[PDB]
């Protein structure tokens, strides 16, 4: 998953079918609880598999401050994970006991269980809970940005980002429980396939291409090179701070000639680009600041709200805003968050 993907989690809480709630989501993406304590195993499991993409299971932990448990309890875990995922996550939201570094020493040693198993350790929780009954950087210390954060604000269903949890590491926050648990997605997965460069870059007076081994180069067309996708013009060269229109769809050559995903900046505009490249239209917000932006005719065109209070204000074309808010009340656009 990517930087602002959405995905759900459930647990025998919500049935045996929940075709429902990942239509309402838009999205299949699960984390499915499998586990509790050493014996507890949530019945729904199979068919919420069934009707989904997991990218990841988690177990509800009841050892408190117990090392010994909390290898008991994750082997457990382990041992009734049902298919191949990256990330297997510690939810640790009760039963702490009332030494935090015994806390802390438990949950490190189950997460280590599960990186010694070959999955993604994440550790879950709330802020409160985790600052009073853990030491969240002694975490982070030996599992870096491995923290899916709950903070629900009005818990209204959507996310909004004035709730957002201060945390360092955060990787997921989950945003809402009303009706179902929504999560959105703060940092890209790891990487640990280093791509390789089938070839060398060459630079000359005109600008930079790409000799593959064979001696040729790419020319009118796009290029994944390096794990990066490059667009090449008619001579060769790939083109750099440009838009591009391929198939009805406009996409952005950053800089270093990369394809821009997510937001981008141009000239001193922001834009939104999909995970494909491709530009989103409408309206987008990043953080606590709304954009709505068009590419009509390839009049390329980002109108930038600034959130100050509880309104959102207009920039105009000399960074100018409006004296009183343009609006109060959000648009229902695309939200979000990095």
């Amino acid at each position: 998953v990517k930087k602002n993907d959405l995905f759900v989690d459930v647990s025998s809480h919500n049935g045996y079918d929940i075709t429902g709630i990942l239509e309402q989501m838009g999205t299949t993406n699960t984390i499915i609880k499998i586990s509790e304590s050493t014996t507890y195993l949530n019945p729904c499991l199979s068919a919420q598999v069934e009707q989904s993409n997991p990218i990841g299971f988690y177990h509800f932990a009841r050892f408190g401050g117990d090392v010994a448990e909390a290898e008991r309890e994750a082997q457990f875990f382990l041992d009734n994970v049902p298919m191949q995922v990256k990330y297997l996550v510690l939810d640790y939201q009760d039963d702490p006991s009332g030494d935090a570094q015994a806390n802390t020493n438990a949950c490190l040693r189950f997460m280590q269980m599960i990186a010694d198993a070959g999955y993604k350790p994440i550790y879950y929780s709330y802020k409160p809970f985790t600052h009073d009954n853990v030491d969240y950087q002694q975490i982070l210390a030996q599992f870096p940005n491995s923290l899916w954060i709950a903070g629900y604000g009005l818990n209204d269903g959507t996310a909004n980002f004035e709730y957002f949890p201060s945390m360092d590491g955060i990787r997921w926050w989950q945003y809402s429980s009303n009706p179902f648990d929504k999560n959105i997605v703060l940092l890209d997965d790891e990487e640990d396939d280093k791509p390789k460069t089938a070839g060398t870059w060459k630079q000359d007076s005109k600008g930079w291409w790409f000799r593959r081994n064979n001696g040729s180069f790419p020319y009118n067309k796009w290029e994944k090179i390096g794990g990066v996708w490059y667009y090449f013009d008619s001579k060769g060269y790939c083109l750099t701070s440009e838009w591009l229109k391929d198939n009805e769809k406009w996409y952005y050559l950053k800089d270093n000639g990369a394809m821009a995903t997510g937001w981008v900046l141009v000239g001193s505009e922001w834009y939104y680009m999909d995970d494909s490249g491709a530009m989103v239209t409408g309206w987008v917000k990043y953080k606590n600041n709304w954009y709505y932006m068009t590419n009509e005719r390839g009049n390329m065109v980002s109108n930038e709200f600034i959130k100050s209070g509880k309104g959102w204000y207009f920039m105009n074309t000399n960074g100018e805003l409006a004296d009183n808010p343009s609006f109060t009340k959000e648009p229902d656009g695309l939200i979000t968050v990095a």
